[PDB]
């Protein structure tokens, strides 16, 4: 992911299957044409889309061209957390069922896995890191501690950036329940909020590689969503 300066960022298509359909997933949203109330409504939670880019030397190398979302603070501390029961599409094959469920096979019981984080310790004027190790560790006994570090500056638990975090996936949840034309597997939220308010937070929905037409609710998000908003609401009486 390439930062612009200009508050635009460039993401790299995934190699095919995935890149092409998350570029197709953002043309149907963002279309200039589109009256659709649902998609209307969905691109308040997604970073703003600007195109298909590529260099210009270069027009076999693909790109998003996105709002960056951490542009508007000083230093942003930044959680991508991935939804849903599933990480895996429905038209998957069984091996590929298999190695996504191993990469973290208590998704199912949780709904939600913490990809990585960007914490601003504020004793330090530094940042402390979590990969993806971190949150594949955390299990039902562990997953509220494993979120609250997110919210800890080294001196205070932020509870501002915790009750605004509930707040704005309520909204993104109110959406889910009224929708019933796209299922999102393998897509993440990214939590932003100000390290240096309530806060300036953000939280936009990411990574649209397997985003499927549906009949039916996405029952695997929603809760996921749920439980999320279940641990958050439990950090606030720590
Ligand atoms: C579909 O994918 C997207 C879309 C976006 O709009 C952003 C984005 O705006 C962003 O800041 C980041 C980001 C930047 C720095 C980090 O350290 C980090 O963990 C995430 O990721 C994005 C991913």
């Amino acid at each position: 992911i390439l930062q612009h300066p200009d508050g635009t960022v460039l993401k790299q298509l995934q190699p095919p299957p995935r890149g092409p359909r998350e570029l197709e997933f953002y043309n149907m949203v963002y279309a200039a044409d589109c009256f659709d109330g649902v998609l209307l409504e969905l691109r308040k939670y997604l970073p703003k889309y600007y195109g298909i880019w590529s260099p210009p030397t270069a027009p076999n190398d693909l790109y998003l061209k996105l709002e960056d979302v951490t542009h508007k603070f000083n230093k942003p501390c930044i959680m991508d957390v991935k939804i849903g029961q599933k990480s895996y599409d429905p038209f998957a094959s069984s091996e590929k069922i298999q190695q996504q469920v191993s990469k973290y096979p208590l998704m199912e019981e949780i709904g939600f896995l913490v990809l990585g984080m960007r914490v601003y310790h504020v004793h330090s004027d530094s940042y402390e890191t979590e990969n993806q190790h971190y949150g594949r560790s955390l299990t039902k006994e562990t997953i509220k501690d494993g979120v609250s570090r997110f919210f800890h500056n080294g001196y205070c638990l932020r509870k501002d950036a915790v009750a605004a975090s509930i707040q704005k996936i309520e909204k993104i949840l109110q959406w889910f329940e009224n929708q019933k034309q796209l299922n999102f597997y393998a897509s993440s939220l990214l939590f932003v909020y100000e390290g240096s308010s309530g806060g300036e937070v953000e939280v936009r929905m990411i990574d649209f590689a397997h985003v499927f037409p549906s009949n039916t609710i996405d029952e695997g998000y929603v809760y996921g969503l749920k439980h999320l908003i279940s641990v958050l609401r439990s950090i606030l009486d720590n």
